[PDB]
């Protein structure tokens, strides 16, 4: 119950609200995995894709996704993003998370 609530899904203009909406529920804590890569770099979002591509993006959200699941794992709601799921192993570290007893949760023309 502690634990947290791994949102996957879509971004929309009122998805990121159900994200915080559930953070103020529980009394819990909100994290994006997009809103946390700019402050470490100093670069924008959408300026580190047109820069290198879709290989590094990946490469640096793959390995900030690990410990956000296990020191970041009682408290926060990690709201996580949108093509997480595009890839191979960020698929199985969802997974791992199911098993385990975790509340993995996904939130229902170019769109």
């Amino acid at each position: 119950s502690d634990k947290s609530i791994i949102v996957i899904g879509m971004r929309g203009t009122g998805k990121s609200t159900l994200s915080e909406w559930l953070a103020s529920f529980l009394g819990f804590k909100m994290l994006d995995m997009d809103k946390y890569l700019e402050e470490k770099l100093g670069t924008g979002i959408k300026s580190l894709i047109k820069a290198k591509g879709w290989e590094y993006f990946r490469q640096e959200e793959a390995i900030v996704a690990k410990e956000c699941f296990t020191k970041f794992s009682k408290g926060y709601v990690l709201s996580t993003g949108g093509g997480i799921v595009e890839g191979e192993d960020a698929r199985q570290q969802l997974k791992s998370y199911a098993d385990n007893g975790g509340i993995v949760l996904h939130l229902h023309s170019e769109v």
